[PDB]
């Protein structure tokens, strides 16, 4: 039996629940203190710890790398690269070593849908992270790597998924400034069952997504790169470039630059010192590697990464005869498995460029950094996946351009449609941009 | 100035074009005896020499890899394959050492195109490369790794093309058994300008190259590549799995394989052993590392590979109501980037399986290799790239599957208009692959 090879289309559907705020389980204004009310639940404390005070993770020691002794979950290891401007790249040369956490196992991450009173609803799950700065935000209803777990609720509908019910099924990665490599399985799948409810779990539409995406600190990370992955139809299907060109100049920015990367033990890094309570950079940049242990009111100790400022993440918009574009930077960071990936106009630490000229600041802070309200179309501050990271956070906005601008090598004015479609592909979308696609797409379908 | 984002489609053109066999320059029929005129134009003597008498290639002391002294074509080094079967990865196991080709620069693989007469012809060029079993064979209007000429005719309709005139341009990838991550960048793009003709070039419609196509070792395997992206229009728009449930299968696929790959010094490779003529298996499986030096009748000396035995390469099919799929594999091979990439039915060269039991030959040998005529849809003797393989040879078929078959773990039933469509992306279609889906459009054009 073949189907058309666009049957079940999901975009009519996808449309109706993002219209919707009155959902069958609870009103949106309460979902705030339903969160409380789960983080009261059962109290976490998290707490610094030297290093030597971890339980089962230690430095193996040929390597030094930061390890589980059973061998599960991530490691802290070391990465060392270089940028060459010379032939076969166009550069400017960069060279560096770090540590990197790697992973080497694709996880899940999946969002189940089932309609009620026919709109959709997707179950999200309030989930305790001890990395959270709040503790409790709404992760996927399935947020976990399997062999992690000797056990996770609702796993059977992502593992395999029922393929008459796919949504959303694509391989994505994660920060390229922090993991090697890493990517993972975003999923959004359907069901028609009677799923079993238990109390870290809440059906909500599309719509009351669309308005919890504008509160800080709510919808997690991993939540925002599954949805932003959502199959909408584009209402206004022009722009600066044809899909093709869209290819093409991407093509070329992967293919021009030069990047060599490989991993060393954590032991041989340059210009990191390795405490008795963090591994920190030299002068002071970046992040810091740090050690926590974690108690209910259940224990584990483990390492997180924790970043040196509060970071700024923004997109520029112009509209182009009447089409909103946003100006993407196509990237290049040490993680990255193919050189490239798409990335906001603005992504940084500003920290990170107190110490250089303000000629090379990233292109566009200063203008971010000192936007009016009045062309700020969004602005939330929203954390980082808190299972590996302690706190990071970044202010996250869409900013009007004030004028026309002529993007400068390596960035491209792209529409948010021609990123959604990106998206049912790896690589093309990094996560701070799918971050901010799950942002304009809140603000699109529910806007304040 | 926006556009539609399908703007400038060629489908309507290259259908065009694939239908005509009548081109501006010559007739079909005489393009073998222009391609021997060109041979013969230079006469080349590719010898084997040993190592020692290389000239400006050498193995370089710390790491023993072979390498050019100037820095650049490319380098033969070493790889370490782990695949475990542990947890995070289905397996089975597998591990091996191997020599390696690396090269990190992309290439040019540009094919332009331009109209007369209102069809589009396409300019390929009679290519000499030293490890073509017959010499010469027709490439890309450009083949050429930029930094490797101090010069290349017509490289600047490709470097940057004219965005307004690109049919292709998509990385793609090359042999992961016998080149670690290297994809080139495979480029079509028309021009209305008078364009300079050499004599090592010709004018060729698409409807010329599918009869081209059918003949043994004339479109060079860098011209199937580029070709094999060409987006024709689907005629028959249904499938077995949806272009969602497609990508979801293929995921899952990528995921679910624990595959761990490094590079190593060649000096370091176990199971290989370097004699001064050559390096090879000790088990005499797989290919050669050997020297050659090229003299015409303008010299050089460089390393070339050359493979065991005839490779087999075939796609069966099945027509499932009224609709042609091919059967593919998720293969997973030492050299690829993102662990998989999709690839024909049956790719191996069988002396590398005649020391396993038959239940351990690659799934479907032994009926490709058993083939009727009747049931034999495509059958050609095709080489792989002569600028870094000597001779390397296999048989590439395509045979209606006698009887209904469910795919095994890895395998799948799509229709050869899925497969042109990811050729938009890259690790999705494997050069073999790419290969086959050319000789497939080739057969649908002209049939034989
Ligand atoms: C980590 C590191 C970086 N570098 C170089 C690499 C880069 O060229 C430059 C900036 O480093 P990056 O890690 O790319 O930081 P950045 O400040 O440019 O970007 C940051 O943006 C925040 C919004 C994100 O949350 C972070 O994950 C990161 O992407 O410094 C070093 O020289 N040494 C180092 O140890
Ligand atoms: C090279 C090598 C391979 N192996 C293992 C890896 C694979 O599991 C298995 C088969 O090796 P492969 O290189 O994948 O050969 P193969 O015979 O399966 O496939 C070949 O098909 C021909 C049509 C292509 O032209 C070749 O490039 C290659 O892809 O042997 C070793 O154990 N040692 C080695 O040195
Ligand atoms: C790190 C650690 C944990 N635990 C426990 C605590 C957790 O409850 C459980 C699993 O923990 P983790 O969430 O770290 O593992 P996953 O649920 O697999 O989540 C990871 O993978 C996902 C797919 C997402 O990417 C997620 O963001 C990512 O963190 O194991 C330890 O006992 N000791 C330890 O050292
Ligand atoms: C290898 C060698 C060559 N030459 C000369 C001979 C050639 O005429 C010229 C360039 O040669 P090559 O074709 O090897 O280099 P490219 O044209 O860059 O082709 C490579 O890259 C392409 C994009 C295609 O992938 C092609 O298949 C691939 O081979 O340089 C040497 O003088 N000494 C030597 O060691």
């Amino acid at each position: 039996a073949v189907r058309p090879r666009d049957h079940h289309d999901y975009a009519d559907r996808i449309a109706l629940s993002a219209a919707t705020t009155d959902g069958v389980q609870m009103r949106t204004e309460d979902v705030r203190a339903w969160i409380a009310e789960r983080r009261d639940a059962n109290v976490f404390h998290v707490e610094r710890i030297p290093f030597a005070d971890l339980d089962q993770w230690w430095f193996e020691g040929v390597t030094g790398n930061l390890v589980h002794r059973s061998g599960r979950f991530f490691t802290i290891e070391g990465l060392h690269v270089i940028e060459h401007d010379g032939p076969h790249g166009d550069g400017p040369y960069r060279e560096w070593q770090q540590p990197v956490i790697r992973q080497p196992e694709v996880g899940i991450l999946g969002i189940l849908a089932k309609e009620f009173d026919g709109v959709l609803h997707f179950l999200m799950q309030a989930k305790m992270e001890p990395g959270n700065p709040n503790l409790v935000q709404l992760s996927p209803t399935v947020q976990a790597t399997r062999s992690n777990y000797t056990n996770v609720k609702l796993i059977e509908y992502f593992a395999p998924p029922d393929p008459e019910r796919v949504i959303v099924d694509v391989l994505q990665a994660e920060q390229g400034s922090w993991f090697f490599r890493k990517s993972n399985r975003n999923m959004i799948v359907e069901t028609v069952d009677d799923v079993p409810l238990w109390d870290d779990f809440c059906w909500l539409t599309l719509g009351q997504i669309a308005e919890l995406m504008h509160e800080d600190e709510t919808i997690n990370m991993n939540s925002r790169s599954v949805l932003s992955c959502l199959p909408y139809q584009d209402i206004t299907p022009r722009a600066l470039f044809s899909d093709v060109q869209l290819l093409s100049w991407f093509t070329n920015e992967r293919s021009r630059h030069d990047v060599r990367v490989r991993r060393i033990p954590l032991a041989d890094v340059c210009g990191w010192k390795q405490g008795a309570e963090e591994i920190e950079h030299e002068d002071g940049r970046y992040f810091k590697v740090l050690a926590v242990a974690v108690k209910g009111s259940i224990s584990w100790t483990q390492p997180l990464v924790e970043s040196v400022d509060l970071g700024v993440v923004a997109f520029l918009v112009r509209k182009i005869d009447g089409v909103p574009h946003v100006l993407v930077q196509a990237r290049v960071d040490g993680g990255f498995l193919d050189t490239v990936e798409l990335a906001p106009t603005v992504q940084c630490t500003p920290l990170n460029y107190a110490h250089l000229p303000a000629e090379e600041a990233p292109p566009f802070l200063d203008l971010v950094q000192n936007a009016p309200r009045s062309r700020i179309r969004y602005e939330a501050i929203h954390s980082e996946e808190g299972g590996r990271f302690l706190g990071v956070r970044a202010r996250y906005l869409v900013i009007d351009a004030d004028e026309a601008i002529d993007p400068p090598p390596g960035y491209a004015w792209v529409t948010p449609a021609q990123l959604t479609a990106l998206t049912r592909h790896g690589h093309y979308v990094n996560v701070e941009a799918r971050t901010l696609l799950a942002c304009i797409n809140a603000a699109a379908a529910q806007p304040r």
